């Protein structure tokens, strides 16, 4: 089997992409946010508290005559962003892009945080990291793509995001049409539940490449490309008037700025971010200070290589026995 399914930037600056999801019988159809970076496939629901709920579609379980309460299942997580959402559990049937899942868990949210209420487009998450993240208990769940795997043609999901527009989720297949030249894979470590690779280094602009090893997340659920203090520097000193202030929580440039392009190493590939997808606009409406698509990790922990990395490439998720992470250009 595979499935197709395109993904949407839910707003001017592609913060987030959302990609229509299929659950229950007869079909309940939510926006998710897939999230290479987490486990867990949670939704607002008919159980999530009426006040946190502000424009979402809502799964309601009772609906279905595919849900079963998973007896005893709770759920509660936390986000690198801050946020967080909890709950309880039933499995249904899922499907993304022609690809249908038969037990499924699926996380009903009984409470969220205030940033994922403020956002209305984003009806819920879709996991896509290693099912040991999955914070289910007492029993522990399984991904939708761990769990299609085995019915997959080959075991891989892709990733084709779009700058300031739509981009595709393909499941169980590589299409040979989305990217150009060879594809470059590279080592995968699932150690602490990620899409865990190692950069073989970067340039600024037309500058010289820095060979050096820079071991980062792949993160669709992750907007800004974060990395070492060292790499950002370098960076944001090839603009004119940027500087990382505190006041706002990162590096700011003049709007009036051409920004440089950023690349990073794939093995001996390149991956070349365009200095435009490094603009995240101005930092409050009407501001002539804008704010920047590559961040400080420090403070972090991890490296994270997020959209505005991933959406500079077609990426595909091998998650064969022995898994890996390919990276070409598009």
């Amino acid at each position: 089997s595979t499935g197709s399914a395109t993904t949407t930037p839910i707003d001017s600056l592609d913060d987030a992409y959302i990609t229509p999801v299929q659950i229950g019988t007869p079909a309940q159809t939510l926006n998710l946010d897939f999230d290479t970076g987490s486990s867990d496939l949670w939704v607002f629901s008919s159980e999530t508290t009426a006040s946190e709920v502000d424009g979402q579609t809502i799964y309601t379980p009772s609906k279905s005559t595919t849900a079963k309460l998973l007896s005893g299942a709770t759920w509660s997580i936390s986000y690198g962003d801050g946020s967080s959402s909890s709950g309880d559990v039933y499995t249904d049937t899922v499907s993304v892009g022609g690809l249908t899942v038969t037990g499924q868990a699926v996380e009903s949210a009984k409470k969220v945080s205030s940033s994922f209420t403020e956002d209305s487009t984003i009806d819920g998450l879709l996991g896509l990291a290693f099912s040991t993240l999955n914070t289910v208990s007492p029993t522990q769940q399984k991904t939708f793509f761990d769990n299609a795997k085995a019915s997959l043609d080959s075991p891989v999901f892709t990733a084709d995001l779009g700058y300031h527009a739509p981009g595709t989720y393909n499941f169980g297949f590589i299409d040979t049409t989305a990217y150009t030249g060879s594809i470059t894979y590279t080592a995968v470590s699932t150690k602490q539940g990620f899409w865990e690779w190692t950069s073989t280094g970067y340039a600024v602009g037309s500058g010289t490449f820095k060979s050096t090893s820079i071991d980062g997340i792949a993160d669709t659920g992750t907007t800004l490309l974060y990395l070492p203090a060292t790499v950002v520097s370098a960076y944001w000193a090839q603009v004119s008037g940027a500087k990382s202030s505190s006041s706002v929580g990162g590096y700011v440039f003049p709007c009036s700025a051409t920004l440089p392009s950023f690349t990073f190493g794939v093995g001996s590939a390149r991956i070349v971010i365009p200095g435009d997808y490094i603009d995240f606009g101005p930092i409050s409406t009407g501001s002539s200070s804008c704010f920047g698509g590559i961040q400080s990790s420090a403070g972090i922990g991890i490296n994270i290589f997020g959209d505005v990395a991933l959406k500079a490439a077609f990426v595909v998720f091998n998650g064969a026995t022995t898994p890996t992470l390919g990276f070409a250009s598009k």
